[PDB]
């Protein structure tokens, strides 16, 4: 049934291994280098003047499919804030995701602030702190400082009765001028994606399933998400 939080607030949680890394930046793509065993992605997302999401995801291949399985816990939300009050517009701004190497954890950190347009013309900030750690023992690529630049469109399937989100997204790496990892080569074509999210926000339980595909050569995601609550 109807999600207890707005769909746009879940976009960042719902596969940065599909980012387009230009040729001169291929040695800085941690995300693909960790595949197929994958990485743990953790965030705290602080909704300013409101509550927070804490998320933990395992992103890895299962056969031909790139799977993102997430547990999301939301706390400290206001009953008539922009999130539980469903006051956010159905769209998604462009952001820069600033990445730094975390040499101690053999992974990366990222920081960025999402801007969610509110229906009254105000803006709801969602401040993201992110950490990714590889699951496997094999070498990974630890990047120089750079960012991912995003572009997203949200739409609906006119034939879908369930609460859902159709998403199209393009992401390119920037901020820095043969394959740089074996894991990079698992992304050379179109790759099927499965996303499974289990959520609890202020005791409102929900789940989301997404399916679609990624084309990392052009930085493109095409996914449809359904509330499986």
């Amino acid at each position: 049934g109807k999600l207890p939080v707005p769909w746009p607030t879940l976009v960042t949680t719902l596969v940065q291994c599909f980012s387009r890394y230009p040729d001169h930046m291929k040695r800085h793509d941690f995300f693909k280098s960790a595949m197929p065993e994958g990485y743990v992605q953790e965030r705290t997302i602080s909704f300013k003047d409101d509550g927070k999401y804490k998320t933990r995801a395992v992103v890895k291949f299962e056969g031909d499919t790139l799977v993102n399985r997430i547990e999301l816990k939301g706390t400290d939300f206001k009953e008539d804030g922009n999130i539980l009050g469903h006051k956010l517009e159905y769209n998604f701004n462009s952001h820069n995701v600033y990445i730094t190497a975390d040499k101690q954890k053999n992974g990366i950190k990222a920081n960025f602030t999402v801007r969610h347009n509110v229906e009254d013309g105000s803006v709801q900030l969602a401040d993201h702190y992110q950490q990714n750690t590889p699951i496997g023992d094999g070498p990974v690529l630890l990047p120089d400082n750079h960012y991912l630049s995003t572009q997203t469109v949200l739409s609906k399937d006119p034939n879908e009765k369930r609460d859902h989100m159709v998403l199209l997204e393009f992401v390119t790496a920037a901020g820095i001028h043969g394959s740089a990892s074996q894991g990079e080569e698992l992304f050379t074509g179109v790759v099927p994606i499965l996303v499974e999210l289990d959520g609890d926000v202020n005791g409102h339980k929900f789940s989301v399933r997404g399916e679609g595909e990624g084309d990392a050569t052009i930085g493109k995601l095409t996914l449809k998400f359904i509330s499986t609550t």
